[PDB]
């Protein structure tokens, strides 16, 4: 602002981008137009998804084409109305199917160019399309250590038939990954997963291997919340009571938009970005950063061996939310649950009002208020006994990743 | 001045020049002036980038007519008007193109000396551009073992068209770094970048690889100052506020030019060089070190990774500018922010006034003057608490580079 | 190092001037939005080193 003399300064840095709810989409009542290519006989696709696959190239549109020709017909039952955002998905006592949700919507002029005809077979549907919804997901994969994936699914479909089987991806080889880019494929695994997730009863439900990586893509700041929820024993209410930082509160506010059904399980959400419902996902980590390090640095504090994997995200004010997360932690270790549950013909431990106790001021419950006042009571800084507590946890880790919490907890706490 | 007797000296060293601001540029309504080399067949042309290319040596007029060629007709849509520094762009609803900020401005008479065609491809279209461009970034670096942006390029591009491709580009050879020099190669790759990084929505946006490079070029000073304000959680004016040195206010006020439209993400200011606006950035460390000392080595101090790699300038005042982060960081660290944010039925901390508290004499607050105060009060000295900090901090730290700042705070502080 | 020279007088100057600057930096406020600086109320004394 103001320098020495009389000079005004204009303070200003460059601006950022924003997400899309998916309540602005279905606002008119728009469909999700899966654009399907087809029109052609089952068996002839098949063998042009059979041959190729045996090489080193397959066509997006053969398997596409393929996915819509086997799928379609697998109708099930339907004991209760279905309904997200409006849209009405089936009635009452009816047929459903994976493909009543989207309409078809016959592609224009795109063909595919295909090859020969192999041998007809016209009975592998027990095991290539799930090899290939399983290709997404090893596609998906970003670790040469973590090509185990492949593995897990030669060893689900050796047993297809009876016994025999030989394999005919090469493990090294990354000309499936493309796929992911693809609108439709998205659009197909993700119908699936969806449709079979609310049948779990279903044969052919073992197809959703692959397919779960759908699922609350791109939403893992929600599944932090939950977790930070289940892994301290508070209420949701209080967890939200517990927050001490503007940019952490700030992102919760714009996380929890009233109308985005968020409650409902079998609904719309969780495949906002497969569906292509929205681009820019309101509940990623990318989008919201420093509440994903709250919680995730609260329940490693908390002795979470999940938590001590979450990667620290960079450019953020790390320090203030150590601290809370520090305070958090050793508030809810100081005082646990220890209230009598069942009884016999005796009461509680019937306390008579002490509400004093200068040994090291500590309150009795998990209320925020009052460790906030015996915090700042001490300068807001952490006592010995909660840096003792810090180096007794951040002794338990074994061996730490490059950028994750435990390797913070690690180097910052002894 | 004065000697013992009577004799004054004339006390002088030499001179230094200056840096242009964009807002010169653009007074007299003055244009971009690419000068393409056009005026052929696109097939032939494409011969020519191609044949040359398998060996070792490639000219930059034909990649340069070749990328007029095939980057001209690609228009999008234009949802909204495009402005910066009066210069209009496109009217809202139209058809824009990679080519119209730019006039074409055909080039006199220095036709290259082309040769002989190869066998006619006309569709390697997907990847002999972007291949270019790539090439670009890889003769941007500099380190033999930072050559894995090479690997990535083949990584990209090996999966063109289905699976199949062979590298022309020889790993250790230098024959397309020059290529930097041209001016109109320059203005094609920050026109190409700027157009397809308002459009990201694009299928084609895929050759922002390798000209993200181009964009704010030379301007490492204000991504400093991003960084700066991000890492701490203070707001700009805090930040502003917080600086004790005359240079780098001085540094700060010249880099505050008003009419430079810095806030603006479409504008014309982050691509300064490449356009051929400015030669001498005023953004830059060169033209602004010891504001690029500050601010990384605050950063540093409050543990980000980021700013333990920055390159330390020489011939700077260190030791004060050390004193004054040691300072901020200290001040930072000391009081965070635990302001209660979310609340059912009970109210803040209550601070019933105490300003008082002989302790360490420290405010409870991250106010300047308070802790000048404080800090002048013990003879403007690094006290044992913040020489403890600093080692702690400085212990984190497992290799450091040659002249960076992690080596400083290696070697100053334990 | 220059041979032939009064190193030790020197040698001694150089590292008084460098104390010199590195006891006492330069932290004067520059920048202000509602506040003054530091406010000294003329101390003019202290015997902890006697170091202006």
């Amino acid at each position: 602002r103001i320098k020495t003399n009389a000079a005004v300064a204009a303070v200003l840095p460059a601006n950022e981008d924003q997400a899309d709810y998916p309540s602005t989409f279905f606002e008119g009542g728009n469909e999700i137009r899966l654009y399907v290519n087809r029109g052609e006989k089952l068996d002839v696709l098949r063998q042009y998804v059979y041959m190729g696959l045996v090489e080193k190239n397959c066509r997006i549109q053969h398997v596409n084409a393929y996915l819509y020709a086997v799928l379609k017909g697998e109708r099930e039952l339907l004991e209760a109305d279905w309904d997200s955002f409006g849209h009405k998905i089936g009635i009452q006592g009816d047929k459903i199917g994976p493909f009543n949700l989207v309409r078809v919507e016959d592609i224009p002029d795109g063909l595919p160019d295909g090859k020969l005809n192999a041998e007809v077979s016209a009975e592998d549907d027990a095991w290539l399309p799930l090899f290939l919804l399983g290709l997404y997901r090893v596609g998906r994969a970003s670790e040469t250590a973590y090509r185990t994936l492949l593995m897990e699914s030669l060893i689900k479909q050796c047993k297809a038939i009876k016994s025999d089987w030989v394999s005919p991806v090469t493990a090294t080889h990354k000309y499936f990954d493309v796929w992911g880019n693809d609108g439709n494929y998205l659009k197909i695994v993700a119908c699936v997963d969806m449709f079979y997730n609310h049948f779990k009863k279903s044969i052919k439900a073992t197809f959703r291997w692959g397919t779960i990586v759908s699922r609350f893509k791109d939403c893992a700041a929600l599944a932090t919340l939950g977790h930070v929820v289940k892994i301290t024993g508070l209420t949701i209410e209080e967890v939200f009571t517990w927050v001490l930082q503007t940019e952490v509160a700030d992102e919760l506010v714009k996380m929890m938009k009233p109308g985005q059904e968020i409650d409902k399980s079998t609904s719309y959400m969780p495949y906002l970005i497969d569906m292509g419902i929205s681009a820019k996902s309101p509940y990623s980590t990318i989008k919201n950063p420093s509440f994903h390090f709250w919680g995730q640095l609260v329940a490693a504090l908390c002795r979470s061996k999940r938590a001590l994997n979450a990667r620290q995200p960079d450019e953020i004010d790390s320090m203030s939310i150590s601290n809370a997360s520090l305070l958090m932690a050793y508030a809810l270790g100081s005082s646990p649950d220890i209230e009598q549950q069942f009884s016999t013909g005796n009461t509680y431990r019937k306390p008579p009002k002490e509400a004093s106790y200068l040994v090291s001021e500590e309150p009795k419950n998990r209320s925020v208020v009052e460790w906030i006042a015996w915090y700042s009571d001490v300068d807001n800084k952490p006592t010995d006994d909660m840096l003792m507590m810090a180096k007794r946890v951040a002794g338990t880790i074994s061996g730490p990743r490059d950028n994750s919490v435990g390797k913070w907890i690690k180097q910052t706490y002894g």
